[PDB]
């Protein structure tokens, strides 16, 4: 269940703070025709020999846990999606930045359950 998700993160944003608070990190989650899920965790640093360091603890901490090092700002949420579309074709893959994007996921379950959409895209700075 997503609360699993949920708490899993959290565990994560800890760690990486305690060794560096400046690093940025993206959670990739996949939800396969079958109802599998997957997650993925990917380090954004301003030096990628940082981001190496920060991964390389949740690879120790989570060996479960797929994850990945990235040197450049929003750009890993479009390259590992296509990435992830390649290797998974029957699934779909949401990207979380913070908890409450996790808890919106869950939102967003049910209105793919459902048959709605409402507003649209403003763009904005």
């Amino acid at each position: 269940g997503s609360e699993e998700i949920r708490e899993l993160v959290r565990k994560i944003y800890e760690t990486v703070r305690k060794e560096n608070p400046n690093v940025k990190i993206l959670i990739f989650i996949i939800f396969t025709s079958d109802g599998t899920i997957k997650v993925i965790i990917v380090i954004i640093a301003d030096d990628p020999n940082d981001a190496k360091r920060i991964v390389k603890k949740i690879q120790e901490r989570f060996p479960k846990l797929t994850i990945k090092q990235s040197r450049n700002e929003e750009e890993a949420e479009k390259r590992i999606q296509k990435e992830l579309e390649e290797r998974n074709p029957n699934a779909e893959i949401q990207v979380v930045r913070s908890e409450d994007e996790l808890k919106e996921i869950l939102d967003k379950l049910d209105e793919k359950k459902g048959s709605w959409s409402l507003e649209h895209h403003h763009h904005h700075h």
